[PDB]
């Protein structure tokens, strides 16, 4: 399905993924998120996220890609990156300040 959804990867060393409301306000600097927009999957790594969380997010993205027979494009970026795509923020309802924690 190409209806955008936001997945939240948390747990620090014990990474878990779960859908959360699709909004910028659902994000936080300590975790990882996958904004699944259908043809494009955006992976946002919180600046304080853990290696296990990054790996989990990547694993979920590959699984989604596999189910979709490789059609989606996957973009990965760190929270502090200077070239995060504008579409990521647009789909989240607009760029804004991220909570330090969930
Ligand atoms: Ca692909
Ligand atoms: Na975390």
């Amino acid at each position: 399905e190409y209806k955008p959804r936001l997945l939240h990867i948390s747990g620090d060393k014990n990474a878990k993924v779960a859908e959360v409301p699709l909004a910028t306000s659902s994000l936080n600097s300590g975790d990882c998120f996958l904004l699944d927009a259908g043809l494009t999957i955006y992976q946002f790594n919180g600046s304080k996220s853990s290696p296990q969380e990054k790996n989990k997010a990547a694993e979920v993205a590959r699984a989604i890609d596999a189910e979709r027979k490789g059609l989606p494009k996957v973009e990965v970026f760190c929270e502090t990156d200077s070239d995060i795509p504008a579409e990521f923020w647009k789909l989240l309802g607009g760029k804004g300040a991220i909570a330090a924690k969930h």
